[PDB]
């Protein structure tokens, strides 16, 4: 009879990253920085000046498609990982959808929160990364 095994092949969890995952992780990462440098510049001043209207375009705009990016990030993760980044791009998700709520609220003490929680998670996302190794 025919040699081959039918049992599930069970090729195991990589624990380290390969230069084409890291090179393809990296198509990700890309859009993913620039959102989190133009959070930490502009739409910390947009905040810092109340400037209500503009934060909420700045959040729809340059940070509309981050949940995109982030989910797309998390899933090309080594398998340990993917859960808990899923998990935080959802987070900052929800704490921008916070933050523009509070924007149209007028509410700056408010927004300053969400924005600092939003940024939190955010880098715990990015703590994930073969970068902060
Ligand atoms: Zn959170
Ligand atoms: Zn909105």
């Amino acid at each position: 009879g025919p040699l081959g095994s039918c049992s599930s092949p069970q090729v195991e969890i990589p624990t380290t990253y390969s230069p084409e995952k890291i090179a393809q992780l990296q198509v990700y990462v890309n859009p993913i920085a620039v959102a989190r440098d133009g959070m930490e510049k502009r739409l910390q001043g947009l905040i810092a000046d109340q400037n209500w209207v503009d934060t909420q375009t700045y959040i729809h705009g340059p940070l509309g498609q981050l949940r995109r990016d982030m989910l797309g990030l998390a899933s090309s993760l080594l398998p340990k990982d993917q859960d808990k980044a899923k998990t935080l791009a959802k987070e900052v998700f929800g704490h921008l959808e916070r933050l523009d709520a509070a924007a149209k609220d007028r509410n700056g003490s408010q927004a300053k929160i969400q924005y600092q929680e939003a940024l939190a998670d955010f880098d715990s996302f990015l703590n994930l990364l073969p970068q902060a190794s």
